[PDB]
């Protein structure tokens, strides 16, 4: 289907056995989530946004259910003020912009 | 047009006769541009993202042209590291997410 943009485009994602709300964000290179536990190895990374830099944990090959897709992706975890779904995950599920 | 998300979705915009590259960003509530001069009244605003807050100037009713679509909308100006087109302008040009 389609999603208009009069409202913030939140979708529900299933990740780590939890249901979370996340913003579909074409301006984000990567998917960044608020503090949570995920299993497996991680490596520290710096993420920079409009207000400055934050430290995050990078988890690879995390399964995520999103918009009827069973996806697998890299996920960054840290002090973001909102869960964002970035182009890494948007491309995997075939999302595009159209006007 | 249609725009995939394997690369950052930059488009050329025209504002006040000036050509600029901006990111099409569904996570951004409102268009934010790097420091520039615009005419008319403004009011300060605070916007927040990854890494914290910034102060911007809000100009209302500014003409902006994007891929042949003309709009008159609110434009924020401040220390963003890149030009961002937000949902306020995406909606006015009929842009949607599709998958
Ligand atoms: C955090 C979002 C809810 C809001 N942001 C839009 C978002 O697309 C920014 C837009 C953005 C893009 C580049 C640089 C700064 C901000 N991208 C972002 O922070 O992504 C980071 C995660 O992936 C990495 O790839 C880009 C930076 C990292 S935002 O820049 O703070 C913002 C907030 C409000 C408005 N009106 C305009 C923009």
């Amino acid at each position: 289907p389609q999603i208009t943009l009069w409202k913030r485009p939140f979708v529900t994602i299933k990740i780590g056995g939890q249901l979370k709300e996340a913003l579909l964000d074409t301006g984000a290179d990567d998917t960044v989530l608020e503090e949570m536990n995920l299993p497996g190895r991680w490596k520290p990374k710096i993420v920079g946004g409009v207000g400055g830099l934050i430290k995050v944990r990078q988890y690879d090959q995390i399964p995520i259910e999103i918009c009827g897709h069973k996806a697998v992706s890299t996920v960054l975890v840290g002090p973001t003020p909102i869960n964002i779904v970035g182009r890494n995950l948007l491309t995997q599920i075939g999302c595009t912009l159209n006007f």
